[PDB]
């Protein structure tokens, strides 16, 4: 079913297109949400979909984005998105 996840992309992120490109493969992936650029030199992703989808786009992510960037680190949460389909359980750090 419908699984979300939200990202936060670190390296050289900002101007070299990466919010319109994750827009376009968010698209393809018929996937829902948001990119934004943040003041730390970072961009955040919010995507909502069918969760092979979802990690299409964490995939995406994670290999770099697009070629005119140098992802160095991605943070995404909850790193075990199928978690959020379980009825409402506890879980152990």
């Amino acid at each position: 079913s419908k699984v979300c996840i939200i990202a936060w992309v670190y390296g050289r992120v900002q101007g070299v297109g990466f919010r319109y490109t994750t827009q376009y493969e968010a698209k393809r992936l018929g996937l829902t949400g948001y990119a934004k650029n943040l003041d730390d030199g970072s961009v955040e992703v919010v995507a909502c979909g069918e969760e092979g989808q979802v990690e299409k786009l964490m995939q995406w992510l994670k290999s770099g984005g697009p070629r005119s960037a140098r992802v160095e680190r991605v943070l995404s949460e909850p790193h075990h998105p199928s978690g959020e389909l379980t009825d409402f359980r506890i879980r152990l750090e």
